[PDB]
């Protein structure tokens, strides 16, 4: 009821996807049919999220051009038979309002997400981040981690319990103690990309942040951490070390990480199996590779 | 036997990836993470192609830009050292050479070939096409083409066995006769996406044409077909009419259409289980949601 | 008559570079609008609901100049100049036609025959770097080809040390109208010598729908392009009727620097805001050069 | 002087419609654009960067200092072997940096996007507007003299008519020095109406500012058109006691900014052109003839 904007990040390299993201960004990559940017603002709306500030970058053109309206495509696409399809191309942009915020280069999700301060109206108590690459399922997290703000105040993130192989991937928290709710744990520290044997649990860090806006400020205090990034993690580990509040809410369902083909593409054959016209199909397909994989690995 | 340059239509619509093709082109999703185009790039190069003719549209400059020395990139993930990342966005153009051909407008695929016609040295022999969203592997067919094309003279294509369901989405062949070779069939004609009870028969065409010149000819007396498009296949189907000889070559092994995601997301996924990186989790997460899709679909 | 007007815009603009290296040169302001948007009014008071711009895939600008600029509109009223920037677009609708490479004004003239409606019987042909002025030369053109039937084009008198810019006509006989001739021939930038004439060509023309037949018989001419004068010249070589409206009025050639900067400086002193200071500040940069010389 | 900044992200409303894809610091005074111009004058007083504070819709600024490699090949074809030298001029002259400024907010909030892009070895901060042509060039070589001897901030004016204050930064003259071109400033007022403007001394665009504008620029409150002013944060500087002093340049001055600048200086290069001079001058008289009688 709070959240006007919401920060979307989507102004890096996605190296893991290279040589396609030369020109294409990670963030417009088909689930299925559509962009988890797209997917991404649609939960914001649903937040009750008014604008979208998207971060992005100058060789990132298609970003903010997929949320305005393309008058050449409408029209060719009118000509043909197809006004179905202009509906689908109006979307993204009729959902929400998107601002770009650009980004010259990729410093890091914390800097980037510190470019945003100017477009927030004065009159905002929060600072709402979404990745566009990662998905929570079914969608309302953010509804569940605004009730948990509005009871203790400070900062709050979305987490996943994660295999002992993944946290290296993502920012891990450090358990602090239990709440009355299961779901609901208050953190003690923070950390981005940890070996396996220094990560204080298997709660990871999905892209979802209802942050207090003293984050600002530990934006413009930190230093460049793992893979020489301004991260957004070690800011909220300054906040947490200065005393400020900062809860996690335990994601219990499905959560799919679009950022590296490796979850990508299991995202892609999640939502295709429940699409109405190719999920029989696509099942029948993939169980037939599945297959001819596993006579290949025996030979 | 020489061919110099391969013509890749890459200027249609990708109505069926949309939203997501609102901006990016289809030709450019990668799989796992490279391009279809970077692979037909590949193909061609193989087959000693030494140019790229890019039938092009307005709107979807990254297909040309992706076999394009990406300056400000490398500046990039120099900076960072990211050596391999900058030989990966390097590949395309040390591939080939591509030429783009602009199509204004979305006409059909006889349309955007015709437009290749000026691109062509006089000293060629063949029009060489290959669909950026159709994979015949593994690649050399083209080679095998030529031998035919080298036999019989005349036109040919490359054709696979598709099952009813996928009928209605090809190019199928009307059979004149089983010919010297057992891959090799004579044909009589060809329909452009028939009705299941319309089709005469179950070859389908790939997107692979050794073409003689005069295609060009028959691809102006052709009208409007499927879709309202000016369709190569109803050309072909002219030439053979006037007696041309049309051959196809019947490609037994895998083939996978990326131009929709019924076909892209198997694609992917067969990609994906053969990654040294990927492989192993891709295959346990796949194996997981289609366990979940099970029980979901009983409760 | 007239549905569509042809406007070449596709070429490389070397005269101006280094600008044109990523402007193009039919973008530059006439004090403050482009010469495409000048051409663009000029087609709209004859007629025409559609401008058929020929393009290249580097000058994006072009046609965008006739597309909305909603970022651009919507940091504009937060401070009258919104007005200003939506005129283009409003005045005719542009159809964008691409030429990958600049093989010629003839090439480019070709590429949209496939555009014009099948009811249209006029190839109307308007170059945006050359005004002719007051508008409505084409009126009067349309008038000769009501009359004669054929092809019209628009000259200007010009002079030895300008002949070798334009296409040059060869006079065939006088007529009736002072300003009307018959033409039997002309020629691309020919040598001071050779100039049939110093009828020159401006960028106005009413062609028959022949002259895509004809542009399909031509080799490349003058600068190893596919010369629409040449398409035009067989057609008159042939017999198809050609005829010259003469411009007595004023003509600018924004083409180039020398024509552009006295284009810039003609509208600028009728300007409202701008004409009393340009006077006084060319009169006295004149001054200064006048002294630098002597001096 | 190693980074000079080129604050190019405007809307160049003054020439609107043109400029509505066309940025204005692109404009060819006769053939070559005031940014261009603006990058050899940085390079005559050795910079190797120029930071270029540019706009998302203005792509162009920064592609005019890149290879285009498909119209070279283009050229090459055509064989016009000067011409690809003369569009390698730009991007061999100088290193150009984008700076990217998403809304017009002021030319002081442009400049201040340039901190983070200045090596630390760097004492100043150079700023040069590309609509501004200070002739001959080198104001900078002696506005660096003036500030080595005061320390501070130093930027150049040259005197203007009534008719034009109201365009510019005026200043208020505080006091003279050893030499009659420098004055000391005890403050500068933006776009002042006539009957309050202080001097008729105005600022050109070059200025050598001391790193404490910075600061200076996060401080001021929007002044004139709602915009975040580099002059009211020089100002500001004065106002705390930091020493200002101008260069007067007594010479050719040509603001491209506006129509009215910028066509008289098109004429002005365009008579010296061995090219087109002698038939602009006899077309240009030829006009002004014609207005006379009209
Ligand atoms: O300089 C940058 C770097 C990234 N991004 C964007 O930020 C998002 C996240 O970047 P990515 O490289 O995908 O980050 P991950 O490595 O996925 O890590 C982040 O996202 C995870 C949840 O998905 C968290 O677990 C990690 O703590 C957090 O750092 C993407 O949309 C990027 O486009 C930028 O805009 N600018
Ligand atoms: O006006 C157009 C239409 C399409 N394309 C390009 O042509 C390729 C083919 O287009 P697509 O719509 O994917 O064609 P399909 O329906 O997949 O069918 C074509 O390719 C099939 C094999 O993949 C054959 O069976 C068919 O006979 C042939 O028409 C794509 O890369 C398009 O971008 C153009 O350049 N211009
Ligand atoms: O391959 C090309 C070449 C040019 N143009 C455009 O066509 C127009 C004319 O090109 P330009 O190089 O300026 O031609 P000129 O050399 O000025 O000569 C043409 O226009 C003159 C009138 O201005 C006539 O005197 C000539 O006969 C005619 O050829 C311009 O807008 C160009 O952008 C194209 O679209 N494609
Ligand atoms: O939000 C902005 C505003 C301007 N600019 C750039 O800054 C330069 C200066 O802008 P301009 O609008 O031309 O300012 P003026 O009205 O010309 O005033 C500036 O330049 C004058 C001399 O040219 C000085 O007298 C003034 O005090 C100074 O404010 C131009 O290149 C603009 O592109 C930006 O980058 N961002
Ligand atoms: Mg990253
Ligand atoms: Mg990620
Ligand atoms: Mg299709
Ligand atoms: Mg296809
Ligand atoms: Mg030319
Ligand atoms: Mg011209
Ligand atoms: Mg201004
Ligand atoms: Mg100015």
């Amino acid at each position: 009821n709070a959240v006007k904007t919401v920060v979307v990040p989507a102004a890096g390299l996605g190296t893991r996807f290279l040589p396609a993201t030369k020109t294409v960004p990670k963030e417009l990559l088909p689930v299925v049919d559509t962009p988890g940017i797209e997917l991404i603002a649609a939960e914001a709306a649903e937040l009750g999220a008014t604008r979208l500030a998207i971060i992005t970058a100058p060789n990132k053109a298609g970003v903010l051009a997929h949320f305005e309206r393309s008058s050449e495509l409408e029209e060719t696409l009118m000509e043909r038979g197809k006004t179905d399809q202009v509906e689908i191309i109006r979307r993204a942009a009729d959902l929400i309002k998107a601002v770009p915020v650009t980004q010259d280069k990729p410093l890091g999700l914390g800097h980037a997400v510190g470019l945003a301060e100017s477009v927030l109206d004065d009159d905002e108590d929060v600072v709402a981040v979404m990745l566009p690459d990662d998905l929570v399922l079914p969608t309302g997290v953010m509804e569940r981690m605004a009730q948990v703000r509005a009871e203790f105040g400070g900062s709050v993130l979305c987490a996943v319990e994660v295999s002992e192989a993944d946290v290296s991937k993502y920012g891990i928290f450090e358990i602090e103690a239990d709440t009355k709710d299961s779901d609901v744990k208050k953190v003690k520290g923070m950390v981005e990309k940890p070996a396996i044997e220094d990560a204080p649990s298997r709660l990871a860090a999905t892209g979802r942040y209802l942050l207090d806006r003293k984050i600002f400020d530990a934006l413009r205090r930190i230093t460049p951490g793992a893979g020489g990034e301004l991260q957004l993690t070690d800011a909220i580990d300054l906040l947490i070390d200065e005393g400020h509040p900062v809860h996690i809410v335990i994601h219990q369902g499905k959560r799919h990480d679009l950022g590296n083909p490796g979850g990508y593409i299991p995202a892609c054959v999640d939502f295709g199996l429940s699409h109405p016209v190719y999920g029989a199909q696509l099942k029948d397909a993939i169980k037939q590779i599945l297959a001819e994989h596993e006579a290949a690995e025996r030979i």
